[PDB]
């Protein structure tokens, strides 16, 4: 009917095409039906909104396994802040990038917080390498998963390339660390927040963005095209990204999934729900970088 006129102007809108003649029939009866759950959601009344982004060509459970599951997996050991934080108007968030169908959420999550915490330290925004701690993380399962602070500790101790000099391939490979020369950068420290604290969180963005954790399986966060997420998210985190900022229904998240997804890339997930995991379970897993 109608649809295919939409369809067919919104492959061309996110640079979509396809393999055979067979899956653009496929990809459309998707889009059809994901269209119907959007259209019949948005009118709930709920404080965000579902749309067509680039996940509207999917199933949820092709998206649920190529889009989330980058974490894990599966040691050692007077608030008062800003009304709103976001810290891309500071100058220190990197434009936003699309981690394609590989798990690698756990590094992109690392860099961008590593990205910014230089500025915030150097006054110098640079972009670095994600395929880097993809490839030579020992401790991560590369592009099925891996672990934040793994990352971010090895660039505390070793230290990162610049994007073009390490660039991503979407694809776990060997470590060429040692074939790009001197390191780019090097941070610190890592620290954690204190989990399951949101003033905890909302104090350690108010510094510096920390790279938390979500349910982003939900069918709800997959078609997720604006306003405040209130859920229904669960709690089984299974995605890594970093908070750059927040407001006082908020928390500022920024994702992998390139800016065709969610409010160009971003979700303003709702704060202070007295849930203690926080919604979506963003409270269980938080870390920053660290720099001198």
């Amino acid at each position: 009917e109608r649809l295919i006129q939409l369809f067919e102007s919104w492959m061309l809108k996110h640079n979509k095409i396809y393999k055979n003649i067979d899956e653009k029939i496929y990809r459309f009866e998707i889009f059809k039906d994901n269209l119907k759950y959007i259209d019949e959601t948005n009118k709930k009344n709920n404080s965000y909104w579902l749309g067509l982004n680039v996940f509207a060509d999917m199933s949820n459970d092709e998206f649920k396994e190529k889009y989330t599951g980058s974490i894990a997996g599966n040691l050692s050991y007077d608030v008062n802040i800003p009304e709103y934080v976001d810290w891309r108007q500071k100058g220190a968030v990197t434009p936003v990038k699309n981690q394609g169908s590989c798990g690698s959420a756990w590094a992109f999550s690392a860099v961008s917080t590593i990205e910014s915490i230089i500025k915030i330290r150097t006054g110098n925004l640079n972009e670095y390498s994600e395929q880097e701690l993809l490839d030579c993380d020992r401790r991560s399962y590369g592009c099925n998963g891996g672990y934040p602070w793994s990352a971010l500790q090895l660039v505390a101790q070793y230290g990162i390339h610049y994007r073009n000099t390490y660039p991503y391939e979407g694809v776990q490979r060997y470590c060429r660390s040692r074939e790009k020369g001197p390191y780019a950068a090097k941070t610190d420290g890592v620290r954690q927040v204190q989990p399951y604290n949101e003033g905890a969180l909302l104090y350690s963005i108010a510094n510096q963005p920390v790279s938390v954790v979500l349910e982003a399986a939900g069918k709800d966060f997959q078609l997720y095209r604006g306003g405040i997420f209130v859920g229904p998210c669960g709690n089984k985190v299974d995605h890594a990204v970093a908070a750059v900022g927040y407001g006082p229904n908020y928390i500022l998240i920024r994702n992998s999934w390139g800016t065709g997804w969610g409010e160009n890339g971003y979700i303003r997930i709702k704060r202070g729900t007295g849930n203690s995991y926080g919604v979506c379970g963003l409270y269980t897993s938080s870390f920053y970088p660290v720099k001198n």
